[PDB]
């Protein structure tokens, strides 16, 4: 039932260096054919806002939603695929038009057009 | 940094859990050439040797051996990272314009973007 958009709770630790750490909420990004059938999905992580600037690859959620901040950004450069065992619980999901917003900025931060 | 998308790097992977691809092998950098230049950190794409040729849209294979890397090669879009670039060991080669071309179209897939 894991579909793009979905924001689950994920370990993403072990990390190294400027990668990010930490169990956090991350948004499904992986095309729904994967999310259905396959061992693994890609996410981009979330992070509560430190030092609100304006980053061209970080999205903004802005309604609260369920174990989420108000004030976190989803990091379209912190991206990654995790074997569905890592995701712990489905927090909440995005809407078409933030999810807009999410394809936008994966297209900058993977040099598409 | 002298990074740039479509270098291919030998990077640690390691460690990874269930079907995360791991062990030290070559990637393709995926990400923009602002980040490249100048962030802590890449994106990249595993790649691995051919076990089972199949047609896999998210998959692309190297035609043209390199160094380090098997003529069997093939790109996973579908295994995409974030590293620092701590992790990258030595750079192999770069591929074709014509190659990334494909890549990007099956991360474009992958991504279920269009």
């Amino acid at each position: 039932p894991i579909r793009r958009g979905d924001v689950y709770l994920a370990d993403l630790s072990p990390v190294q260096g400027s990668e990010q750490g930490g169990v956090r909420p991350v948004v499904i990004i992986q095309n729904d054919t994967g999310n259905k059938y396959s061992p693994t999905v890609i996410v981009a992580a979330i992070t509560g806002r430190i030092n609100k600037a304006k980053i061209p690859t970080h999205v903004e959620i802005e309604k609260k939603k369920y174990k989420l901040d108000k004030d976190s950004v989803i990091l379209l450069e912190q991206i990654r695929t995790l074997d569905k065992k890592r995701l712990k619980e489905k927090l909440t999901y995005l809407s078409d038009d933030k999810m807009k917003e999410v394809d936008n900025a994966l297209m900058i931060s993977l040099g598409l057009n």
